[PDB]
């Protein structure tokens, strides 16, 4: 998992990853890696 976005922080990973198809979201190596359903 993990979407094609650019995080300044993990908090902004929620929305785009939720739209992507996952539940939450964390900032990693510039990516928003999340946990799905």
């Amino acid at each position: 998992v993990g979407i094609n976005v650019d995080c300044k922080h993990s908090g902004q990973c929620l929305k785009p990853c939720k739209k992507a198809g996952m539940r939450f979201g964390k900032c990693i190596n510039g990516k928003c890696d999340c946990t799905p359903k």
